[PDB]
């Protein structure tokens, strides 16, 4: 969007609410495929709730944008290159915008709990400039996100469920290898409202289900070779004590002359982010599954999970 000026990024809306305008401080990227970051310090030393995101992306030039909660940004400058990365501590993804992709909205009563003793103190924005054919120096970009914070305790708290395989091995050629992930859900109910799949250049399809009394209910199916936005769940799925979260990333060997789990694009990653909410009295902000606790259960995984789209 047009560049802010002197107006200031923090806007008080009342004694409970404030708005943050988190924007690049007028940047001009010189190479194609540049990653710019900046960070805003939360202006309250206490528990706040993030209850709305509005993207302020130039349709011309911004490919994807990521907003993260952490306590320690990588750099301290007004903006910096983040091929390096985002936060020194754990980066808690809050919001992922991609150019052409359905724009998910937070369900009524939902907040991301930030600040206080335990929450994030810092928002880190990350902007992917793609084709730099618009950036004929002819402009300075101020793309970013608007964020509505309240100190009012929200009845529903958002969280992030990450499922990643960490022992996977793809020999070269081997037309199909399956990374299977599965954990038994032991917490109070979560309502899954969005997912994001992330593989590197090998993965062909990634699929996530809740399985209850042997019934496979789809959470998401995506080609991981697309813009990695949070896609919206076709039917919001509850997950309950006794359920199994199961995921499968499907990988090809074809193309490789030597793969394992690592951070290098030469390495692979089978990741599924399930964004969810819980009742506030029960809410956990993060859960992880790195095991495969029920491998004999993938025997009845739906056909759809083994085929591209
Ligand atoms: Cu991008
Ligand atoms: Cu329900
Ligand atoms: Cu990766």
């Amino acid at each position: 969007n047009e560049c802010l000026g002197t107006i200031g990024p923090v806007t008080p809306l009342d004694a409970s609410d404030f708005a943050l305008d988190i924007r690049m401080p007028g940047v001009t990227p010189k190479e194609s495929d540049t990653y710019f970051c900046m960070s805003m310090r939360l202006p309250v030393d206490e528990e706040a709730f993030v209850i709305d995101f509005k993207p302020r992306a130039s349709m011309d030039t911004v490919h994807h944008m990521l907003l993260f909660g952490c306590n320690m940004p990588s750099s301290t400058g007004s903006y910096w290159f983040c091929d390096e990365g985002t936060c020194t501590d754990k980066a808690n993804i809050l919001y992922a915008w991609a150019r052409n992709a359905p724009p998910t909205r937070l369900p009524k009563g939902v907040g991301f709990r930030v600040g206080g003793e335990t929450g994030s103190k810092y928002f880190v924005l990350q902007v992917h400039y793609g084709d730099i054919s618009a950036f004929r120096d002819n402009h300075k970009d101020c793309s970013g996100v608007s964020v509505h914070l309240t100190r009012v305790p929200q009845p529903l708290i958002a969280g992030m469920y990450l499922m990643m395989s960490v022992d996977t091995v793809i020999p070269p050629g081997e037309k199909v290898v399956n990374a299977d992930i599965s954990c038994q859900y032991k917490m109070y109910p979560m309502h899954v409202f969005a997912y994001r799949v992330h593989t590197h250049h090998l993965g062909k399809v990634v699929s996530g289900y809740r399985v209850r009394n042997g019934q496979w209910t789809l959470i998401g199916r995506q080609n991981p070779q697309l813009p990695q936005a949070f896609y919206p769940v076709e039917h919001p799925v509850d997950v309950t004590f006794g359920d199994i979260l199961a995921a499968r990333c499907v990988f090809t060997g074809e193309g490789r002359t030597e793969t394992h789990i690592g951070g290098t694009s030469s390495d692979e990653m089978c990741n599924l982010y399930i964004m969810y909410y819980m009742e506030a009295k029960y809410a956990l902000s993060f859960m992880t599954c790195t095991k495969n606790v029920a491998p004999d259960m993938f025997r009845t995984i739906p056909a759809e999970a083994n085929i591209p789209i």
